[PDB]
């Protein structure tokens, strides 16, 4: 491989990769800016060792002391329904309500699993408010004390606006003293001297740092029953989230992801991609169509696309190429179905009829054949009932209207469609048409899936292939092109049909206007 | 090798894979979810040293002391039948039994083996209770003290639902011991310190934590004839089983094992694939059949069906195949049996017969011919009866009811089929079809296995042989048609006959509908 | 590759190379120039250890007490709208404006982000001035204090000119200590001795003196309740910008973007660069034409000119092949739009109708055809109207008037264009101009966009490409080529047109003037 390859590639898939670093860099986004910040605060301690009392600031004693008195056992949480409303609340500028709680003693439900119990407060006013544990609802005032249906609880001080609602949860001790254990941290700082570290995080920036001066309170008070040279202060700005790294990694990791799956879609491609393919294989490439952006004549309703250029292309190499052949008669078949032989089939013979010549178009499509549908019909009398026996060879052959050629419908679908094409009626239909015509064009099935063109094949001086551009393979167009040489049936070459325009093809079709 | 191949490898494995490792992962599910939860409980001791205390606490003095205490030498268990029934009974909520026991005495059997004498008691209520050792059914109650049988037991405050069944052991005290010591942990966390950290972990979150609460009690009151800055509690989520990691291995485990097994497959494959591998070694391949998932003719039952759309590309594939050749005979043979030859055989004489060509199709597999059964049949004087002599050339050729070709079925099983097939009368009877007929097909044995094949196959002017798709080799191919060869016989080429669809193969058939 | 590519190419490629180094590097001498410097003031102190020492004074005890002294609270920043407008002002030799104030309280509004309240003072003369906090204009006078709208203010000395602004922000006491610690440091320099090394930085070179004597007096004070050896002094050299790393720095980073970049278009660099590649690929190159950077014909407005002399060499060289040519006409068409065909096929008719022969020149591009305006035109009676019928072949000839040879216009464009050019009637005109001209030039559309040029083709015993000289690629040429031969039309050669001077060529043509 080589770079251009590489940057046509990327070029094409542009629009996969932008939309997936846009989407990796949005979500990013959404996380740096809605997760909760979280603030450090920090504190100096003087030792007069120092290894020691790095387990005694840690141990269950001091940490319980100080939750004791701080009442870390009762935990208050503002309730949002999802998991980005604090977030949004945050963004609004909303200010966070808070509630001090004195006492709190729940009924201790205290089953297998929940051994935290919480109940549900909902502001009505600056004064009242309304209790529901499980469904009991009981109303409650600042000040006076509630003691009812096994509930305790001492609310001072609401601070929020009417109808918010907050979780309160008793939590038990161990269970404060771990949560307060897992965000704080000593050091030495020094490694020999008598100064300690002690730091502290959490979301709200008053109360870890009451939490931490509660904290070198109770173990000097413990020690001399040390020295705090700095009392705890918290960092205005949080620790985390860190917001220009996570958008950082965002951004590397959507294109990361970007580039390995254009890559797979690069490496797993089959499909045909230039008419070189097929020319290393030793097949002709007659014309390359493009698709036409624009139950119509394509040649008859846009002459001047540029799929009717290319086909204009095509109708002088082919009164080249059917020089020195037995008859007037031509067949497009293809691999696949929906390569685009009737399209290149009707669009040929309307090219061809207006340079003045007799075309005869037969849609030998028995099995799925539309032509009637997009030429104006009488659809009694096609070729079924003609091969049938139940119809003449002049009553079967109709005008299109904004063509100028004839053409002969399939008739109806018979049951048996590739013995109907083996009697020899077909073939003095084909004698007859041929002296009255100067060119008779054949429309038929694909090749792979019935055999129908292969004995269609046997009467027809020249034959072609309608490749399609991207779904068809070189292996498929070989392996047709092998079941008709088989057959005894020649294949003179091969159209590539539906061409659109690829940064990574540096194969230049003519296929833009001039004019 | 390359990543498309290993791609479609995996997509046709997928069903395997995919029931691997949804059995590998609902394995781990099962153990991470039905394995008894491990509790943790630990404490912190001051030392005012610490590397001879560790081996002090872990001694059988203080162990034993603590074992004697709390009388750890009973044992309790819960009695579940299967190894699954206490995580069950734990997942459906319902709550552990248990029972106080103050003193236990068993017979002390002390046999050669079982040192640990056990009794198992049944609860038949809050109050009484039955025992037995070994069949010895007592009755005892609550309060009360047992001395009976030399066995003695005294039982209190029975915790449970009747019907729950007990197992309760003696085991000797070193025994106890060595358990205590195996889930006791001591560190010095600091190196230096004088702070030890003591661990024990356990199925009992409650009992750990006493049991490291006596340890912690002996070891003080032993030194003082030490500070407990830490009494033992216990952390309430269990350290073990880790269900993520568990959970998580399973499932890499079962895609390794997977894709281990399908690139066993894959390197032990040798049948034949696509008729790329027949045609490199210089087979020519006239049609590819598909399975038809529809004693009947499938030609005639459904003639729609993908197998005749195949046949019929076969059909006009040999049109032009047997002109030139020596008379209008074809041989159908093959390598192994149930390769499809009397499929293709009958299949194709149905075919050719609907065109309005004469058919005759003989059955000359005289060992294990069927096609009588599936033509409709009057089994007397078949092949068989005119090679011997005992039948003449018209009474032996019947009808095909819904077909619409003659046929001569193989007779009554001979007992020297090679060597009647040899008979100056088989080919007068081919002399003589072959001025009343269009076209003989004649169905024969495989040629591998017999030699009747090669006898027939010198009257036949084209021979054609048919592959199984996955069955076959590509050895036993090339053997086949050089076994041929060898006498005197010139294979035309291969039907390969049951193809199915691969996403590995890369190969187009055109085996779908079009219509 | 080689040294002479890559040199040649440089030498190339220098315009862009010289423009994004001085770009670079004028980018890097902005920001050396404009960045503000930065001083460094450092003392020695004497400890009689060290280690906690070191933890002392970065304390907020300390740092803390030097900002109360020192009234590091109130920032003074000279107000300049642009971000490079102190650094201008500095360049000028503008002497920057100080204010002493010593007593400062905003009203403190304290929102959710803005912790920081601040004012501008726009200084009106050495003795008044005007306050806004959020356009509350207020007038005050040095001296006086000011206590109005819940704002407290004490300006001493102002030294400025008139008309000067400067904000005023009154920040936290946490956030003077933090910016002190950031641009504090105390190290050891000995690692054991009682000598300590401390250092401040800021833009300030006498304020970071002041400071550091501060921060020395209280921790000597301090620890009295240590000798100060060294006293706090500014080195005059600014420690920040390194201005020469900086130009380095810039400098190298613009030659290796300029190199990478240039490595860039080489790598993707497809069109025809030398004759050589099309004569590899078996094209015969007949002339190369360079641009010539002199509604006119080129070879009759400047007959000297480089590109006709380049023509004159074509006409000499077709001299040569259009002996043993089947009749006298000679067809130019190409495979893109614009690379030169009308250009070629006109100016080679002018030099061929200098040396006395009759040239016909035919305009047969019935699509975009402007010989009409190049030559001085009746545009009635073009090559449409007589091929449509409407007009007859002595009534669209016309002279040019400074050139010397006939010629036929295009006509009205019409709507069939490929399909006027297919008549009878255009071999008609053909064959009469064959006999009354001793050479007939046709011009024509591309090939890969229409087919036109196909079709006069067939007509023409000399056919020739021009390929453009950067636009065009040899697999565009190979597949124009390619294209005519299967319609039927031999292309006896390539034409090079619009060829330019490059360093990286190493293939010489005579592209200079010799006179
Ligand atoms: N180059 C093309 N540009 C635009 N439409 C096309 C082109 N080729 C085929 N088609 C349209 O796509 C559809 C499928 O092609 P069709 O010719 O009918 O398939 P088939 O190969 O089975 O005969 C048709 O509706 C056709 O008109
Ligand atoms: N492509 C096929 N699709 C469906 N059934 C098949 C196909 N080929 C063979 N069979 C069926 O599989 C069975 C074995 O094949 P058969 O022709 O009787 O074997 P043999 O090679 O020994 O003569 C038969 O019942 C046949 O009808
Ligand atoms: N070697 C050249 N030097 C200067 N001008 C040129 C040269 N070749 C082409 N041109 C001018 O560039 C323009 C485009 O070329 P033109 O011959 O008209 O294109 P086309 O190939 O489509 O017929 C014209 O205006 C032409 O005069
Ligand atoms: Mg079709
Ligand atoms: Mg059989
Ligand atoms: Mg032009």
């Amino acid at each position: 491989i080589d770079l251009g390859r590489v940057i046509g590639e990327l070029i094409d898939h542009r629009k996969l990769i932008i939309s997936i670093t846009s989407v990796f860099t949005l979500f990013a986004i959404l996380y740096a800016l809605l997760a909760t910040p979280i603030y450090e605060t920090d504190a100096l301690i003087q030792i007069e060792q120092s290894a020691p009392e790095t387990a005694l600031l840690q141990s269950r004693m001091i940490l319980g002391k100080t939750i004791d008195d701080l009442n870390l056992q009762i935990q208050i949480e503002q309730k949002y329904f999802p998991v980005i409303g604090r977030g949004l609340a945050r963004l609004m500028g909303e200010k966070p309500g808070n509630i001090d709680i004195t006492r709190l003693y729940l009924p201790d439900s205290d089953d297998i699993s929940n051994n935290t119990p919480s109940i549900i407060l909902t502001v009505k006013d600056k004064e009242n408010y309304s209790i529901n544990s499980d469904g009991i609802q009981l109303n409650g005032v600042v000040g006076t004390l509630l003691n009812e249906k096994g509930i305790s609880l001492l609310v001072n001080e609401i601070d929020a606006k009417p109808g918010d609602q907050f979780v309160i949860t008793q939590l038990p001790r161990l269970k404060a003293i771990s949560d307060l254990l897992k965000s704080f941290s000593v050091a030495d700082l020094g490694k020999d001297t008598g100064m300690l570290t002690l730091t502290l995080t959490g979301d709200n920036p008053k109360r870890i740092s009451h939490i931490l001066d509660s904290i070198s309170q109770n173990y000097l008070a413990q020690n001399i029953a040390v020295r705090i040279i700095d009392n705890a202060v918290t960092d205005p700005n949080p620790v985390r989230p860190k917001k220009t790294i996570i958008i950082v990694i965002g951004v590397v990791l959507g294109l990361i992801v970007s580039v390995v799956l254009v890559l797979f879609q690069v490496f797993l491609r089959r499909g045909i991609e230039s008419p070189e393919q097929l020319e290393e294989i030793g097949i002709n490439v007659y014309a390359s169509i493009p698709i036409s952006e624009w139950d119509t004549l394509l040649a008859v309703g846009n002459p001047a696309d540029l799929a009717v250029e290319a086909i204009r292309g095509l109708r002088t190499s082919l009164h080249f190429a059917m020089m020195e052949a037995k008859n007037n008669v031509l067949m497009i078949s293809g691999a696949s179905p929906s390569a685009g032989m009737t399209f290149i089939s009707s669009n040929l013979a309307a090219t061809i009829a207006i340079t003045g010549k007799k075309v005869l178009f037969i849609d030998a499509d028995l099995r799925k054949g539309y032509a009637h549908k997009m030429f104006g019909h009488k659809n009694d009398k096609g070729l079924s009932e003609f091969l049938s026996g139940q119809a003449a060879a002049e009553m079967i052959i109709d005008k299109v209207e904004g063509g100028g050629f004839d053409y002969i419908g399939r008739g109806q679908i018979p049951p048996n469609p590739a013995e109907l094409l083996m009697h020899p009626r077909f073939e003095q239909l084909l004698n007859w048409a041929s002296q009255n015509y100067d060119l008779i064009i054949i429309d038929t099935p694909p090749i792979l899936a019935v055999t129908d063109a292969a004995i269609i094949g046997r009467y027809a001086g020249t034959c072609l292939l309608v490749a399609r551009f991207e779904k068809n393979t070189v292996k498929e167009i070989d392996v047709s092109m092998k079941r008709f040489e088989q057959s005894g049936v020649v294949v003179k070459g091969c159209i590539l049909n539906g061409v659109v325009k690829k940064a990574s093809s540096y194969y230049r079709y003519g296929h833009y206007h001039y004019g």
